[PDB]
């Protein structure tokens, strides 16, 4: 019935459809700018009680306020006390500040609000994620049988890649259809091996496939975070003469806390030797593959299946992940967002060789970093980085250290003084920088140091 | 390191700092406006082979472009060849013409870009995504123990929510952990019931979490999709007295085609009699919980999981799902994606905007709409209606004294897609070749019907 008064709520095609829509665009965007001009820490510091407490007293039901106030309102109370990555003293994690040419394109994806599961609502989007998949295919240097499709993340990759796994061994060993059968009676033998240090979701990959956690047979990690390759095939063999099957192999190309990178060539090899699927979680360090040190992934090109998370190092904006597999057939086992904009975008724009001179920067940033701290007599540098972490803790000569940098880790956050990582290093526990923006300088670095001793003094 | 030129590729914060990004946004919503202004049918009808190689011809090497140059060559090329949902003949599936407040939603959680994982990553969005969730349990009427996460949508809810179901009959049976185990071994039993109008994610959900497709059980539909719930008792019976475990039980709350809405508190009943867990897929018809239609989803309050899509009948955008449970105890099976953007902000935004009672009103418009466009198709000697409508969807054909009917209707779906003259729905009903209407937009009109009509009729004449 009143419908003239629900088309405001609409874009629509042709004159004057969408002079709303770019008004409220417009908007929105000087509310945004509003935001980063006043923001000068990584988090406002305010109560998240009290921020609780505002958000969960917000109308969803009688309001009915128009939308530029409502934009008001979530630029006051949503946007101002968000975490802001592209503050340099938001350091903890792996989660990018985002490229322009992704934020730029999510703009578009938006307005256009294509589904990717069908030509039909997705015409020229279809292609679009094809050609990023296809040039993908290129750049790991895959088979001419290669292909690949986005998903929402390393996690959804990782799971899909494993799951392709699951399915192939079944096939190959008894010509069993999981996807009609349900899991082999060995399907209890069936055993995933990766490194102590390769991402949780390996495990959980394992828990909703039907394995479970038991199904995972870890190997013993070196000091600097890679997986240990003379205990590797012993693992296997050890399996194997207990009537187990080792049927996939996890290389990780960038651990989450030392970004270290398993030597992927002797795993293509194990897989061979063991007839086993290898997937690479390259969800960190598989961006790698545009740098100066591509000659670290070498033996990626080998893979079975390959996990690439661009909202990580590639920053673009989450979700944007891919899955490859060096032969599509393995897809048949298995017979949504055009997140793939935004690599388009980002590749015709920054372009790939930008992209690697940037990781480039950052490793030798990092090494800097890591010399920084091992001259500093208030901290203790607690790991030789490998590609873009640090791993060190606030130092003491009576303090229970321990106690000490959870205390610093928690208030610095807290107050919005930095946001840090924290783990667990020779049983210490160490605080963490995570380096992703390209634009810190060594002054960012000591600042940053100086925040971090301030408070440990405190403390 | 030419950190200076990189910058230009970056929002920062402080003075001058977001002074580009402003820029390059006010840029694309510019380049938006234009493209939607010029936009005068559902596709463009260029060839799909000429914009395959358009496509692929791009270089993704050697152009490093200026931004807004990209952007422009985007417009033209991507936009302009797009499928556009705001078009009134753009009419066939469930995919919504996006919501204002979604769409401005989008340009903050692109800005901010939070991971939902962690509360350090994610300080107001943690909150607002839990405050929408609390909302969600209140509206379907949930338990003092509900509670929901978001999901990238419908299909990652439903394997979700009969994942949940999964690990809870293990544990019912036999204590069994399949999280640290993996399945037992009474798991070849185990059967997911659900009717032949379910959506297909049911047999996938099976697929991907071990069960494969011998898990699922289907029982008929009846004739207008709902589940027939005349046998579905002894069904159930029957599968356990040949040694199988009915676990869980689908209520599907909008078929694809129909808008069936099954007997949800039925289904519910005979979740209690036979000690299972009865999953709700709302993803089409769960918006009407907000409508003066609530009545029909009857008993999805007592669901031990439900899915939402909000990027259906909400009109979200792309994604924005939820999975609400009954019991939050339940999601202890989880607990050992990882990365999540902050979809929840759209939902915030759109119920602080448009609100619940908006969007009801525009479901009651459109059930009544369907209708009336139900009897405009029965009273046209040049269409045969093949269904009676029971949400937003109208099935129906071209027909002809002579022709082949299921040759024609099929020509004239795709002849109208390839031309742009219309996104029409295809399906089979009663073996037969149906069109569909998937209606979403509240804002047409009965002569934008009776145009879209027309052009149907115009090109089964050529046919």
């Amino acid at each position: 019935a009143p419908q003239e008064e629900w088309k405001k709520h609409f874009i629509h095609t042709g004159e004057l459809g969408s002079a709303e829509f770019a008004s409220v665009m417009s908007h929105t965007t000087s509310a945004m700018k509003s935001v980063f001009e006043q923001v000068n820490a990584p988090y406002s510091g305010m109560d998240p009680k009290a921020l609780e407490d505002a958000i969960n007293a917000v109308d969803l039901d009688n309001k009915n306020a128009p939308l530029k106030s409502v934009i008001d309102d979530v630029a006051e109370l949503v946007a101002k006390n968000a975490i802001f990555t592209q503050h340099p003293d938001c350091i903890a994690h792996l989660h990018t500040p985002p490229l322009m040419p992704a934020v730029a394109a999510e703009a578009m994806i938006a307005a256009l609000n294509q589904s990717m599961d069908s030509w039909d609502q997705a015409s020229s989007a279809t292609y679009v994620e094809q050609k990023v998949v296809n040039w993908l295919c290129d750049k790991y240097d895959l088979s001419e049988k290669a292909d690949g499709i986005f998903t929402s993340g390393g996690t959804q990759s990782n799971q899909m890649g494993l799951m392709l796994a699951r399915d192939w061994i079944a096939d190959k060993l008894s010509g069993h259809s999981i996807q009609k059968l349900g899991l082999p009676d060995y399907a209890d033998k069936l055993r995933i091996v990766c490194s102590k240090k390769s991402h949780f979701t390996v495990q959980k990959s394992a828990s909703w496939m039907g394995l479970g956690e038991k199904a995972v047979m870890t190997v013993d990690a070196n000091a600097d975070g890679t997986m240990d390759i003379t205990k590797l095939d012993e693992v296997i063999a050890q399996a194997k003469a207990e009537g187990l099957i080792p049927f996939a192999i996890v290389g990780t190309a960038g651990t989450t806390d030392h970004g270290a990178i398993d030597d992927l060539d002797f795993i293509a090899d194990m897989a061979v030797k063991h007839d086993m699927w290898m997937h690479v979680d390259g969800a960190y360090g598989g961006a790698l593959i545009l740098s100066s040190h591509k000659s670290r992934l070498k033996g990626v090109e080998r893979a079975h299946s390959i996990s690439v998370d661009f909202h990580k190092l590639f920053y673009q904006t989450i979700s944007c992940g891919a899955l490859l597999v060096n032969d599509k057939s393995n897809f048949k086992f298995l017979l949504k967002r055009f997140d793939a904009l935004k690599v388009f975008m980002t590749m015709q724009n920054v372009g790939p060789k930008a992209l690697g001179d940037m990781y480039d920067h950052l490793l030798a940033q990092t090494l800097e970093v890591a010399d920084m701290i091992r001259t500093n007599d208030q901290f203790e540098l607690l790991a030789e980085p490998s590609l873009s972490t640090v791993l060190f803790r606030a130092t003491h000569e009576t303090a229970d250290l321990d106690e000490l940098n959870k205390a610093l880790r928690l208030e610095a956050l807290t107050r919005g003084i930095a946001v840090l990582g924290e783990t667990i290093v020779d049983g210490k526990t160490a605080l963490k920088f995570t380096i992703l923006n390209p634009c810190l300088t060594t002054s960012d670095f000591e600042s940053l140091l100086s925040k971090i001793n301030m408070l440990a003094v405190e403390l």
